[PDB]
């Protein structure tokens, strides 16, 4: 069957034409600004009303992530996602591409975004032309680190994506604290929710 | 365990407590104006780039939806939710207040919304107080109807909701031509995700 099912390919307007005749992109968190890392009982993310919420980064605005790398092999095998049918079009076998997302950008009872397609941009270095790539969301992580510190501690905001092990390296040039120096660059692509 | 698993318990905010300490509400259309009904080889839900868009109404951005009667038995037996797994609280059987969403507010791959927590404001009647109530997301439809029209023809706009049949009548006076003359008010529990 046609996916998406109606409108354009918007997958093939970022992997073959960089985003062409699209505009240009806002950040995310201008969606929801009141949605903060706050301490509710617990440190979550919660509104000024002390609810749960969450983000949806779409082609319009982008999330932009301090990273780490993972092995995607064990998350596939036996980690948050494991046990989600697979979806229209989830490869056989391990994907090519594949990411973790935080709380941020989930609810684990009703909408846990396991197998998901994301478009990740791969900007220019050394080695890489700058382009996108698409990744499956295969896994849920904590994400407590910034691009200045691999940890930030056992109560700190919950932020951070992890990226696969051999995606990883392509963010850095020939010049790796655990994290990369620059924010990851992506959104969901079957999310376009927020005008 | 704890549901929701951070913040207050927004149901019961409503359920015994009508909204009290909370924004008043605001219609879900004005997060994405230009996610309009349009023609791209076939009607959908388009945005101004012809991409595929659907909408997420909250406690904060409500929707307003004409809405018909459905009979949930087929729905749950054998409709578009009917093979997904039970979440977390759902309950056991046919639940007491069940609802249909069209396209405008899923994604039928990746974010089908099928059993989900929606809360529905059923307003004072010679019969009822004012009062909100939950109900699950059991089914998927078509909805081109309007407050006026029970059928807006085959590529008339897909807004319209369906009821179960005994909640249905609760928007009723004493005082029915098949779809309720005033909009329903609704908005799904967990997603919080527009500021």
């Amino acid at each position: 069957p046609r996916n998406p099912e109606f409108g354009i390919f918007l997958n093939n307007r970022y992997l073959l034409h960089n985003g062409e005749g699209l505009p240009k992109p806002k950040d995310v968190k201008e969606t929801y600004p009141e949605c903060k890392w706050r301490k509710y009982g617990q440190w979550a993310w919660l509104d000024e009303n002390n609810v749960q919420c969450y983000l949806g980064p779409s082609y319009k605005y982008h999330a932009y992530s301090p990273a780490k790398n993972f092995d995607p092999v064990p998350s596939i095998q036996r980690g948050a996602c494991a046990d989600t049918a697979n979806p229209q079009d989830f490869p056989q076998g391990i994907p090519r591409y594949t990411i973790s997302v935080p709380y941020l950008y989930f609810n684990n009872f009703y909408d846990r975004r396991c197998k998901v397609r994301a478009l990740v941009k791969v900007p220019q270095t050394d080695k890489e032309k700058e382009h996108w790539i698409q990744a499956w969301v295969v896994e849920h992580n904590g994400g407590n680190w910034s691009t200045k510190s691999g940890d930030l501690g056992p109560n700190g905001p919950q932020e951070g994506i992890m990226l696969d092990t051999k995606l990883y390296p392509k963010f850095l040039n020939s010049g790796d604290i655990g994290v990369l120096p620059n924010k990851v660059e992506w959104f969901f692509l079957d999310i376009n929710t927020i005008g």
